C-alpha cells in the first residue's frame, strides 16, 4: 500500500502547490499527476506512495521522468505508466 494513503487524491496534491515557486518551469498539474505533493519548502516534493523527495528541479524537467529515473520500483509509477515506459528511461 501507499506510504501515505492520505495524499492518494490527485485534487489534494493538485491543492498543496499553491505556493509553488516553478509554476512556469516545472508544472504543479504534472508534479501532482505524477503522483507528488509539495512539502512547502523550497520546492522539495514528495511521492505519496514510494515516499520519494525530488528538489532541485529544473526548468523543463517531466515528473515522470524524474520519477521513473530515481525510483523506478514505485508501485504507483507501474501501475501508473507501465513498465515499458519504466525500463525504456533505463
Ligand atoms: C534535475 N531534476 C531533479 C528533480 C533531480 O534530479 N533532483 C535530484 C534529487 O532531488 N534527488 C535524487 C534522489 C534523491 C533526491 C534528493 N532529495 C533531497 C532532499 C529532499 C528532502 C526532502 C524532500 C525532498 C527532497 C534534500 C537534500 C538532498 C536531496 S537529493 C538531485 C539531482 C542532482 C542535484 C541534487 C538533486
Ligand atoms: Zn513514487
Amino acid at each position: 500500500g501507499p506510504a501515505f494513503p492520505g495524499m492518494g487524491s490527485e485534487e489534494l496534491r493538485l491543492a498543496s502547490f499553491y505556493d509553488w515557486p516553478l509554476t512556469a518551469e516545472v508544472p504543479p498539474e504534472l508534479l501532482a499527476a505524477a503522483g507528488f505533493f509539495h512539502t512547502g519548502h523550497q520546492d522539495k516534493v514528495r511521492c505519496f506512495f514510494c515516499y520519494g523527495g525530488l528538489q532541485s528541479w529544473k526548468r523543463g524537467d517531466d515528473p515522470w521522468t524524474e520519477h521513473a529515473k530515481w525510483f523506478p520500483g514505485c508501485q504507483f509509477l507501474l501501475r501508473s505508466k507501465g513498465q515499458e515506459y519504466i525500463n525504456n528511461i533505463h
